[PDB]
């Protein structure tokens, strides 16, 4: 997260860190046994780390659970990143409490101007790499579809939306991929891609979760 602030320990209880010997992507807990992340964060050997604040220190509240299976959307296109969503089933259910809690899926899509909270342990520098130890947060609005398409002509599908600042300086970045974009208490986006990080007129692009709620429910119900 570039231009964001320190969230504060456990203030984002649905945030998870996907780990393979190091943090490589974020994710959101939607119930005690399932996490939603981005398809491009897929790899085998994933350990889901819940209740984290400093990812390099065991401070208490952490729950480390191995992934039992990861389900990448069947129509995921790695070249366009269209359908960039993945579900991860945990080997055992997590213990939910005030520090580890799930976030609700939306019933309707959000409108442009909606203010959302984006969080993650991704890079904090737009020109260079500085990875933080604690969770960073950023409040960012959803942009209109015309501004989004004007910024990325021919690359925005109906399963994506832009959120951020066109002046540059505040944005999600590598390492934040897979994490949550929460607006009014509902998970509306998943950190997916963008051109560089925090560059002027190149806002972040997010997977539009409201388009996948029936797919997530049906897939969870059959697995
Ligand atoms: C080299 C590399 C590898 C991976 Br895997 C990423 O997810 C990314 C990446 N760049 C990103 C840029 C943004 C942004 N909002 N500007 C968001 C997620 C990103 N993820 C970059
Ligand atoms: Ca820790
Ligand atoms: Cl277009």
């Amino acid at each position: 997260i570039v231009g964001g602030y320190t969230c504060g320990a456990n203030t984002v209880p649905y945030q998870v860190s996907l780990n393979s010997g190091y943090h490589f992507c974020g994710g959101s807990l939607i119930n005690s046994q399932w996490v939603v992340s981005a398809a491009h964060c897929y790899k085998s050997g994933i350990q889901v780390r819940l209740g984290e604040d400093n990812i390099n220190v065991v401070e208490g509240n952490e729950q480390f659970i191995s992934a039992s299976k990861s389900i990448v959307h069947p129509s995921y296109n790695s070249n366009t990143l269209n359908n960039d969503i993945m579900l991860i089933k945990l080997k055992s259910a997590a213990s939910l409490n005030s520090r580890v809690a799930s976030i609700s899926l939306p019933t309707s899509c959000a409108s442009a101007g909606t203010q959302c909270l984006i969080s993650g342990w991704g890079n904090t520098k737009s020109s260079g790499t500085s990875y933080p130890d604690v969770l960073k947060c950023l409040k960012a609005p959803i942009l209109s579809d015309s501004s989004c398409k004007s910024a990325y002509p021919g690359q925005i599908t109906s399963n994506m939306f832009c959120a951020g600042y066109l002046e540059g300086g505040k944005d999600s970045c590598q390492g934040d991929s897979g994490g949550p974009v929460v607006c009014s208490g509902k998970l509306q986006g998943i950190v997916s891609w963008g051109s560089g990080c925090a560059q002027k007129n190149k806002p972040g692009v997010y997977t539009k979760v409201c388009n996948y709620v029936s797919w997530i429910k049906q897939t969870i119900a059959s697995n």
